[PDB]
RNA sequence: GAACUCGCUGUGAAGAUGCAGUGUACCCGCGGCAAGACGGAAAGACCCCGUGAACCUUUACUAUAGCUUGACACUGAACA
């Protein structure tokens, strides 16, 4: 799952970095805690 | 089924009131008895048959609930 990082996340990247994560990591952590957003445009 | 519904010895789907031969016997009740009418009752339960049934058994066959195995999914993060 492609997401855009918003907060600086460790072992991933920085603000605006396009990165592929496992869907569970995005769905259950990064998105609900406001660390990433889905790469919608 | 209908009867004007005797004995005997034979004959005969082979154990006869009903056939043959023969013997006996006037017509009709009532009380009794059960030897026979292969008496009545129940489409033999035994026995066999039907490519009949049911339920039961099991290391008969084929399945299958359940139980159990792993893969993928729900399921992610740091090195090992
Ligand atoms: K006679
Ligand atoms: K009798
Ligand atoms: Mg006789
Ligand atoms: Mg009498
Ligand atoms: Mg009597
Ligand atoms: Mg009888
Ligand atoms: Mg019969």
């Amino acid at each position: 799952m492609q997401v855009i990082l918003l907060d600086k996340v460790a072992n991933l990247g920085s603000l605006g970095d396009q990165v592929n994560v496992k869907a569970g990591y995005a769905r259950n952590f990064l998105v609900p805690q406001g660390k990433a957003v889905p790469a919608t445009k």
